[PDB]
């Protein structure tokens, strides 16, 4: 079984690559289609679909009592797309952000600051009903702002296609990815469970990463920071909000101030400057000293 561990990890990469550009290309030709930017695309369709790991964990999570991993993996999961997932997509293809753009990013921000302040004591079940809530506002008033109301083909059919099948490609590719690495632990008898439930932030935020990775190549830095923005928002009104609906979430205070700071930083560069390359290494060493200092 070391050696199905193996074969799983390699494909999964392979589904993660692949999988991860032909969701990028269907999702840029969606957004021409519908009129709408990448950003857009970005923060709705493609957030949520590479946060359905996030969701689906941090809702098993807290049914089967463990509400600590639940908002680990989605707080966890945020820290992570900011740190490193824009850290690495930033200083591969930098972003100037237009002024529309920067109004999202503070309503972002506001946002993580907001929920920040009401999870001091925890998030109860009443916490993820009004975060899940203002995750539906946010999408309609994103998708309104970045829309433009104007008008069955080959062209939209292919879209649609593309981007299915790439979802479908980097979920799938994910779940492969940590099934093969945890059945070759598992018969190297080098598990570890801790260490497990450390990663398992990283293992859904393989998604996020590699699409993000791959729109960064494409140069499409609208959709990369779409992506991160509407991720972090669908991972605290979505995964966050559903975990405390079945269980009340201990305080990560610690990890919400790192969050706060982060987000902090994001607005403050896609606002007086731009987010490049050094921008995007500072991201990436409040990342290292975060996963070198936060507690396992
Ligand atoms: C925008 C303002 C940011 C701060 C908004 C703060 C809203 C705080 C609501 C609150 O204090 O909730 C506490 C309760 O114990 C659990 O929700
Ligand atoms: C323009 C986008 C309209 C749809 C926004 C919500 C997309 C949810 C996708 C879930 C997979
Ligand atoms: C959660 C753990 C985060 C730190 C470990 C990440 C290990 C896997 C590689 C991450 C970088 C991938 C770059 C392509
Ligand atoms: C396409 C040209 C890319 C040049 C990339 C330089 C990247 C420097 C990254 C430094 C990261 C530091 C992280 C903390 C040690
Ligand atoms: C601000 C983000 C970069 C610096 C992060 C510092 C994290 C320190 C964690 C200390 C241990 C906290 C849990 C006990
Ligand atoms: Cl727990
Ligand atoms: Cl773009
Ligand atoms: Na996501
Ligand atoms: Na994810
Ligand atoms: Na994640
Ligand atoms: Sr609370």
């Amino acid at each position: 079984m070391v050696i199905l561990g193996v074969g799983y990890f390699l494909l999964g990469l392979i589904l993660l690559y692949y999988g991860s550009d032909w969701f990028v290309l269907g999702s840029e030709r969606i957004a021409r289609h519908f009129n709408v930017s990448n950003f857009v695309i970005g923060a709705t369709v493609m957030a949520i679909g590479t946060s359905l790991p996030e969701i689906l964990t941090s809702a098993y999570a807290s049914y089967m009592h463990a509400p600590g991993i639940s908002i680990g993996n989605a707080i966890g999961s945020c820290i992570c797309n900011i740190g490193l997932v824009l850290g690495l997509s930033a200083i591969i293809s930098p972003i100037i952000v237009d002024k529309n753009l920067q109004k999202n990013i503070l309503v972002y921000l506001l946002f993580v600051i907001f929920a920040a302040v009401i999870g001091i004591d925890g998030f109860s079940w009443i916490d993820g009903v009004v975060l899940l809530i203002l995750f539906i506002i946010y999408l309609r008033w994103t998708v309104k702002n970045g829309s433009a109301e104007i008008e069955n083909n080959p062209s939209v059919v292919f879209s649609l296609v593309l981007l299915i099948i790439g979802l479908i490609g980097v979920l799938v590719g994910a779940e492969l990815f940590v099934d093969g690495a945890k059945k070759i632990a598992l018969a190297l008898d080098i598990s570890d469970k801790v260490i497990g439930f450390t990663l398992v932030a990283f293992g859904t935020s393989l998604p996020e990463l590699m699409v993000s990775l791959a729109a960064a190549k494409r140069n499409l830095g609208g959709m990369v920071l779409g992506n991160v923005i509407g991720s972090n928002i669908a991972d605290i009104g979505g995964a966050l909000a559903v975990g405390s609906l079945f269980m009340h979430l201990p305080a990560e205070n610690v990890q919400m101030a790192v969050l706060v700071i982060m987000s902090l930083l994001l607005y403050l560069f896609a606002k007086y400057s731009k987010i490049g390359r050094w921008q995007g290494i500072l991201f990436l060493a409040l990342y290292i000293i975060a996963i070198a200092s936060l507690r396992m």
